[PDB]
């Protein structure tokens, strides 16, 4: 049934993405495989047809939800999450290469790329997902649900607007100029919330005149061929 | 601040702090805790924010590296376990494999993200929101539910291959304690607050939980 079809059929490299054309976190996978230069294949689970339920992905990815990537090359190594999925990309390329792209060699850069990806993935990410649901899906209309979420949406960017800024003027005691979070180099951390800072608009969340220095990130990002790329759709 | 050990910022009802100081024990790593008094605003002083920006415990200092601060549970686990793991060569809590460090990764990640905030959301709607709304309740609470049997769906699978090679613990990665078991501890023993019964909705889990919460580490930690 297409996807069981799928798993008859598997490539011997690359790697398979399952995905969701409104998934954020799905096209965080795809701008990473894309950044690093793997080549993938993406699926767009349709879960009103129930294909989450395929025993067959449910095997790929026990929670039953998007995105999973499957690595071919790896003996179809599997990983769910998308966190997971993008500290073994990453530590792929650079062990196949001796070169840390969009991650880094150091541990101590590791655990603040780390900090970062936890914290868009576990507060970020989750809570721009509340405050969709209650403004749009829930049973009903609970308009205090929807503010608690939403400001804490507004606040989790205040942390990253603070930090861009910091990154800022510390360049200044050497205007446009990229800025990062980790490094003085583009990771995985930045990454990470390209896809759903696109979508907070949905929430009444306007970056380009909330957070200054968070639209200038998210700008210098969506302007990446990779980003464009994956964004689009290939 | 000293030029050796750790120093863990947390908060006497944090879970999260608590994942922090069960790792940290398990490990063999000394340190000392500073429980932050939220009434006068300590996660929130500039002294604080230096070493999370975010202004939320848990945080920890790891002066052997230069006072390096690290954010965020998740975070703070692979950095401890990766320590741990380039000096002694043994990976205690972790794997020498990439295929099950990559495993580890989701679990940790599934926890921090789709368990721990679900159980923050039923605790906040069942007891702290402005209004008491039975939808938004059960929203998370089933969400948290959710979440258990794909935990519960594990560990049985897990304890089915065991069988073949019986309250033997059993474990989420490597047929070994991993901190993606040790990840919802924690959090398991505070889902009585929102309606769960562990020992009757989730036989497996409930066992699994037993041997982490019998653990001496576990029980020194959770003070
Ligand atoms: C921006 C739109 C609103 C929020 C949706 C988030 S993307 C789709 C969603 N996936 C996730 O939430 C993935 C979360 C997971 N913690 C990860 O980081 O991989 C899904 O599969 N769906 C869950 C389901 O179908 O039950
Ligand atoms: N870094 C942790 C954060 C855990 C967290 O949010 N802990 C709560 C304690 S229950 C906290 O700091 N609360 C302070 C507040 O809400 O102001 C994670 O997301 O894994």
């Amino acid at each position: 049934s297409r996807i069981t079809k799928f798993f008859q059929e598997q490539p011997l490299e690359g790697y398979t993405l399952f995905s969701h054309r409104s998934a954020p976190n799905g096209f965080k996978v795809a701008i990473v495989l894309s950044e690093l230069g793997f080549h993938y294949n993406t699926i767009f689970l349709d879960f009103n047809l129930g294909e989450h339920r395929a025993p067959e992905f449910v095997s790929v990815n026990p929670n039953a939800r998007v995105p999973a990537l499957i690595d071919h090359g790896m003996d179809n190594l599997s990983i769910w999450e998308s966190g997971a999925i993008l500290l073994h990309l990453v530590n792929k390329y650079y062990k196949e290469t001796g070169n840390p792209l969009l991650w880094s060699d150091d541990l101590a850069d590791q655990s603040q790329i780390n900090a970062w990806l936890f914290f868009q993935t576990s507060g970020h990410a989750p809570m721009i997902g509340q405050a969709l649901h209650f403004r749009y899906f829930h049973s009903q209309k609970i308009a205090s649900a929807v503010e608690r979420y939403t400001d804490e949406v507004r606040r989790v960017y205040g942390v990253v607007e603070m930090a861009l800024a910091e990154r800022r003027e510390a360049l200044v005691m050497e205007f446009d100029y990229p800025v990062w979070l980790v490094g003085d180099k583009l990771t995985i951390a930045d990454l990470a919330f390209v896809p759903w800072n696109n979508v907070v608009d949905r929430i009444g969340i306007n970056i380009k005149i909330e957070f200054p220095e968070v639209y200038k990130w998210t700008k210098h990002m969506m302007r990446r061929p990779a980003v464009i790329k994956a964004l689009r759709g290939e």
